[PDB]
Parts: structure tokens; C-alpha cells; sequence
């Protein structure tokens, strides 16, 4: 086993609930939501721009029944408190003219739209920080491909975005509580 472990060094718990922060102190705060583009609430994924913000607690839901997140295990991201008119927690990944970006629904998306995540350990760090991966379609199975970065809007939002560059580094904290 290699499990997913916490920045406080103890393993992530599975369906258990993290602030999702840089490895970086400088790169901003936790993940949380705008309402961007044409959308009718908060269903853009972003990065918070205070430092000192811990962002939302999320949610980390591998495809297994067990009590921790197994290398390799693709897993569902969700916000313990999403925004009232998401009909779930659950992150997805939508395609558009620029490329994938990370959002929320409006209704209930099945789990092979939202199990489309991995965590991928970073070489060369004392704490535990991990990649964040986007894992497309085998067009039958699933491939892990793809990394999720940032692309800062013309209005200041860091949108969680499939990137080619710099893919973002993350640490999880433990949250008290979600709900």
C-alpha cells in the first residue's frame, strides 16, 4: 500500500473531508466556487486568491469501500457545502472551446462523470504533495492523462482548468468537520 496521506502526515481518510491547498504558501488559498461565463450561479471550480484562505472543505471519495484511498484510485471530488443550485457536491469535467474545465451540475450526473480524478504523488517534497489528475475515457476503460492547472480569467477568477503547462500542487488538510 501506498496511501493518500494528509498534510499532517496521517493517512487521507476515504470520503473523508480536505482543504485542498498549494504545496506553494504563495499560491493562493483553498478550492471553492464562481459563477463565471453564462452560468446561472457559482458552478466554476476555483482557486481562492487569499492565502490565508483555507478555501472549502472537500469532500475525497475513492471508488472503493475501504477506510483509505489506495495508490492510484481514481476518486470523486465534492464541496461538503456546495452552492444551494448545484444539484450535487460532485465535481465534473466539461468540455469547451478553450479545453476541459472543472464544475459543478445542476442535476445528478452519473459516477463515471465524476469518478474522473487521481491524486498523483509529487517527487522530491518532504510533506506529502500531489498532482491532480483528469482521467478521460479508453472509450471503455478510463486513462489519467491530463493534469489540472490554473487559467486566471479577464475577471481575476483562478479557474481549475485542464492544463499543459504547470500542473497545480496540492496538500490536504483535515477540515473539523464538512457538514
Amino acid at each position: 500500500d501506498d496511501d493518500l496521506v494528509d498534510a499532517e502526515g496521517n493517512l487521507v481518510e476515504n470520503g473523508g473531508t480536505y482543504y485542498l491547498l498549494p504545496h506553494i504558501w504563495a499560491h493562493g488559498g483553498g478550492i471553492e466556487t464562481a459563477k463565471t461565463g453564462n452560468e446561472p450561479c457559482p458552478l466554476t471550480v476555483v482557486r481562492s486568491p487569499n492565502e490565508v484562505s483555507k478555501g472549502e472543505p472537500i469532500r475525497i471519495s475513492s471508488q472503493f469501500l475501504s477506510l483509505f484511498i489506495p495508490r492510484g484510485s481514481l476518486v470523486a471530488l465534492g464541496f461538503a457545502n456546495p452552492p444551494s443550485c448545484a444539484a450535487s457536491p460532485w465535481w465534473t469535467v466539461v468540455d469547451s472551446p478553450q479545453g476541459p474545465a472543472v464544475k459543478l451540475s445542476q442535476q445528478k450526473l452519473p459516477e463515471k462523470d465524476i469518478l474522473v480524478f487521481k491524486f498523483e504523488k509529487v517527487s522530491h517534497s518532504n510533506i506529502h504533495v500531489y498532482k491532480l489528475l483528469y482521467c478521460q475515457h479508453d472509450e471503455e476503460d478510463v486513462k489519467c492523462d491530463q493534469y489540472i492547472g490554473i487559467h486566471r480569467d479577464r475577471n481575476g477568477n483562478r479557474r481549475l482548468v485542464v492544463t499543459e503547462e504547470n500542473p497545480l500542487e496540492l496538500v490536504l488538510l483535515k477540515a473539523k468537520s464538512e457538514t
